[PDB]
């Protein structure tokens, strides 16, 4: 049959464009979501109208806790249950908010380190334990070495995700599983953000003075899972329009 | 009084101990944090106090991630203020290190490896900064991008530590607190480790075919806390004998 | 139909790159220094597929007082043949040891000239003469764990990373993207094969070219200053 | 006897501060210079008046050419001729100016910006090692090499090559006991011709104190790397940039 993929946080924005584009490439998809139940079911309905029985949703909180490993095991299990295989994992879900050094701190750690680093690691474990062109793509951050002031925990999580991309690429290569990253600079700006601030950020991008479309991020993800990336593992592709190259 | 004070985590033994000794030799009063090594911590404090009265205290604390970790970290920093009326230097040296293959429960492994290596340093950094030649030195790892097989969680935590070193340096620079790292390659080898195994590692180091002494690592810490590094923040000094330059 | 220049295109990786660009519908300049018969054989094979879509261009890419003119000429040949030049692939490369303990200045001319200076000059000519415009530079995934006694080669490849970033920044306003592909062990010039995590073998040249094709494509329209490793995980492996 | 050091471009600015700190630590120094003759002799006179016969000057163009290997050989020779040894090499000399992609010919820009920043360090490294305790080489790198100034491609190329050299040499020279490390300023002494207004624009970007590194602060990191406190450090590049390289656009 057709291969299958899990995309975490796939209801909206970049995760949705990634699930759409995998689906358009021939993949059956698990649409993982946390709070965005309506958007998720909507996407699965649209994908299923195009090719019947090719999309499911799977709800899970990816905050760190003692039950996080079971939740991650269940995300992967949902793929096998719906499609009998799981070829691609996309770790796209992410918590993102400031945690100034100067919600309790335990919750902020559980959320930002959970979603960005620990859930990826556990999903990777469960993915590998259940196992052709198998691969995992982690959504990293091109700006990880030029961080946003007061985003220590978020930054820590994405740095840990780089660590994971490298470590898992090394350890899973003998099982023919490739592990890579796509690192957006500025792509879809936060919903909460005002328009003058959105423009502040746009104007900094060398290539076009505009943020990445979700489809442009998805395009790198498609490349990495594709047959044209069969010798690529442990690589992180910046998709940032040059933004990481720009000095203060 | 007028002598500065430093907290060193995991200071009972090995590198942390050498760091505590060297700081004390430089004129610092020291909090010797420990987890299980009470006898070692106390004997070091007694030796330091014999050299100069009332210049060393111990502080016991588990740095595993949990609900209570922020309160523990707060209490470590407090201990230095209670003992010495000031806290000039934080050395995040304590570390759990053991394999976590992708293919103790896993949530415990996460708590210990990510708590000690990343979360506890972040919480100690918050408490250090909130309580204020101030600086923080984090013990990193030079081999973080060429990691040992099946050490993904340990690798994640040490990458997260780089992230913290960079984020905290940027955020704390307005308060005049510098944040840097020392990244050993192979230093003191495991206790139980066979000499034939230790030699395999030693033979890989270009500079002298030997591991760094604990004092060599401490020397880079002393530099970073010193007036000779007053413009240095966000930097990670490898102290690895060229090990990280050696291809497979 | 867009047009591409590939340097060192007569053999091995540049050949695979030329063929793949051509197969994607580019017209191609096949640059060569000493490999005339091979360049022409490739041009003949590509012109049989689609006539008048492949030309050859001779140039020495050694650093010298005339390298700027040779680089200008390479870019010119594309514009002459095809009336446009959409893609520059800096693939040509000298590779050999230069122990710290051929004259040294010839080794500088070859190893730094071919690997870094010619890419710089070709970049200037390509830019001056100017849509999906991009430059791809063939980098090296093992640049930070360099081979023993290869200082000048490593210098040249680090300089090439510097150029990829600087040019991506400077040319972004012109809509010219500048990226890198960094092979590990590809076509050898068993022990090395054994060290590679992904399948204990070298990259074929086509695997390298696949990354080049992605980077020049519409699927990479937001990508500039990026270097894609294509090394099977070799650069992750410690000593 | 006292150890001896060669500092390239040592008449003024950071190079001078490194030679002065080396000298105050007990080194004998070769003050290399290219055009700054008065400033070089003046520095050696001041250093010799502190301790006799402890400083010499040495003139050379470090621009790339077929004679550059001889000039570099001669710099290192000058240390042996003066002091009987050469313990430390500081590659500090640097040409710095824009070379936009879209007076001097391009071949001259390549020769100066690549020559001074990368080829001369490589040739001086070869000579220093071939002419051979705590031996080391320190290369002055650039903390902002990955976030480069617009239109400085050749300069950036040169400094990237210098990183490459630092790593390759550290690795190849480790068996000889020679350490090779880098110190990478962000903004330290501003260019003499830069207006205060532009200087303050750069100052204001530095997280740690909104000011440039002093020459002494750069020199302090050099001193560290040559000292017994860094006897296990090779192939490391220490940023001394007050956080500048961490600041996003
Ligand atoms: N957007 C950018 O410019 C940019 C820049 C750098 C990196 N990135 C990275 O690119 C990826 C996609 O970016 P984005 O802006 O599309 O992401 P986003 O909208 O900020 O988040 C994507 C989804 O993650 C899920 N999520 C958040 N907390 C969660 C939790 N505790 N448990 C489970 N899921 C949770 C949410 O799902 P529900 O909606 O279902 O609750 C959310 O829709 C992310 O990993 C992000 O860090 C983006
Ligand atoms: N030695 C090396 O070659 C090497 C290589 C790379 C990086 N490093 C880094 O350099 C630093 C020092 O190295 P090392 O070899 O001296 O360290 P170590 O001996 O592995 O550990 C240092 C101390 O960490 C403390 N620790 C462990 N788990 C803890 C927990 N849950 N709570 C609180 N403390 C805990 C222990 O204290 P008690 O003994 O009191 O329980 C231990 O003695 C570490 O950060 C390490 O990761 C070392
Ligand atoms: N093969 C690998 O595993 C590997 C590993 C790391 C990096 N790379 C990089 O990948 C790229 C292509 O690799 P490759 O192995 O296919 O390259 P290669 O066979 O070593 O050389 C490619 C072409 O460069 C041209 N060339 C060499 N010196 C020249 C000069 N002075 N003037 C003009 N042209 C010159 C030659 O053209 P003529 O034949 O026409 O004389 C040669 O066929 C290179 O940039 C290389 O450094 C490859
Ligand atoms: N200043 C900063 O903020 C900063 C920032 C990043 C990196 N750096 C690096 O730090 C080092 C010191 O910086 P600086 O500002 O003190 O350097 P600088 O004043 O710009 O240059 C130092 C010396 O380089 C020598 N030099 C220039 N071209 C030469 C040639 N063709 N041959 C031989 N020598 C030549 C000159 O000697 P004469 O005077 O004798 O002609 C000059 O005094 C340099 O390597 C620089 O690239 C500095
Ligand atoms: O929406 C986001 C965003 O615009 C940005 C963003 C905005 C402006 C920037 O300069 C930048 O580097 C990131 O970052 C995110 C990181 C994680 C995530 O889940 C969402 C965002
Ligand atoms: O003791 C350790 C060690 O020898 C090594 C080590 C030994 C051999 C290696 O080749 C290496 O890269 C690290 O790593 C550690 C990391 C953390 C820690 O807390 C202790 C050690
Ligand atoms: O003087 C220099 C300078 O201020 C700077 C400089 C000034 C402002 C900046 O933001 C910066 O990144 C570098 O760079 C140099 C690089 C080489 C050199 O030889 C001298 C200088």
């Amino acid at each position: 049959e057709a291969p299958a993929a899990v995309v975490t946080g796939a209801a909206k924005r970049i995760g949705r464009a990634i699930a759409v584009k995998l689906h358009q490439t021939g993949y059956r998809v698990v649409i993982h979501y946390h709070n965005s139940a309506e958007a998720a079911v909507s996407l699965a309905d649209e994908l299923n109208k195009e090719r019947s029985n090719t999309a499911v949703v799977c709800q899970a909180d990816l905050t760190n806790s003692n039950v996080l490993p079971a939740s991650c095991e269940e995300i992967i299990n949902s793929c096998f249950r719906a499609f009998g295989r799981c070829d691609v994992l996309v770790n796209n879900a992410s918590a993102f908010y400031p945690t100034p050094l100067v919600k309790t701190v335990e919750t902020q750690v559980a959320e930002l380190i959970g979603t960005n680093a620990i859930a990826p690691f556990l999903l990777t474990m469960s993915f590998a334990q259940r196992q052709s062109n198998l691969s995992i793509v982690n959504l990293c951050d091109a700006m990880v070495d030029q961080p946003c002031m007061a985003f220590s925990l978020y930054n820590m999580g994405k740095h840990a995700l780089v660590g994971l991309t490298q470590s898992a690429a090394l350890e899973l290569a003998p099982y023919g599983i490739r592990v890579n990253g796509v690192a957006p600079g500025v792509s879809l700006l936060p919903v909460a953000m005002g328009e003058e601030e959105k423009d502040k950020w746009r104007r900094k991008v060398p290539l076009g003075r505009r943020e990445a479309s979700a489809e442009q991020i998805a395009d790198a993800v498609i490349f990495l899972v594709s047959g044209s990336a069969q010798y690529i593992t442990g690589s992180i592709i910046k998709v940032d329009g040059g933004l990481s190259l720009v000095h203060a």
